[PDB]
């Protein structure tokens, strides 16, 4: 599926996203949108071997299982595919532990490229919610 800005915005708002580990809402939507624009079905190979998948672009080299990321782990305990579905529980969950294991949203490479240091709340203005 693929999320409008301010659909997604309210979607994360009810997972409790908003000021999750001091992370303001607009930051959230900015890094979905430069990470997978806004397709849940979205996957990246990454040259070690690993793929990326979802919303968030959760990779597979720690987060999650798909079998065929040889040595990896899968500290968010799922299969890489339940990242792809058109209900975010699953990505919203493990974007919580990720961002709470000590770089914050660092982890998102596209975050720190083009929404770190921006008028993120940019990303939530005019939505209802
Ligand atoms: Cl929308
Ligand atoms: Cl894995
Ligand atoms: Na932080």
């Amino acid at each position: 599926k693929v999320f409008g800005r301010c659909e997604l915005a309210a979607a994360m708002k009810r997972h409790g996203l908003d000021n999750y580990r001091g992370y303001s809402l607009g930051n959230w939507v900015c890094a979905a949108k430069f990470e997978s624009n806004f397709n849940t079905q979205a996957t990246n190979r990454n040259t070690d071997g690993s793929t990326d998948y979802g919303i968030l672009q959760i990779n597979s080299r720690w987060w999650c299982n798909d079998g065929r990321t040889p040595g990896s782990r899968n500290l968010c305990n799922i299969p890489c595919s339940a990242l792809l579905s058109s209900d975010i529980t699953a990505s919203v969950n493990c974007a919580k532990k990720i961002v709470s294991d000590g770089n914050g949203m660092n982890a998102w490479v596209a975050w720190r490229n083009r929404c770190k240091g921006t008028d993120v709340q940019a990303w939530i203005r005019g939505c209802r919610l």
